[PDB]
């Protein structure tokens, strides 16, 4: 029985986890919860007069 | 008996 890279922003010096061939969700809202976390991020940070 | 392609634009990086 017995037989991620790191990508370095040059500019910001943030360093990112390329997956391995991995696109996994691990649960509900586990990637529910991220569009949330996003919406509400870009709505309360964004600004228009408009919108 | 005993690849890799980088996005030079978003610097994105993605396994074959």
């Amino acid at each position: 029985v017995g037989f991620l890279v790191l990508r370095v922003d040059n500019a910001t010096g943030a360093v990112d986890v390329v997956t391995t061939l991995r696109e996994h969700e691990s649960s509900y809202g586990e990637v529910v919860d991220t569009y949330w976390l996003n919406q509400y991020v870009l709505n309360r940070e964004a600004y228009d007069y408009n919108t």
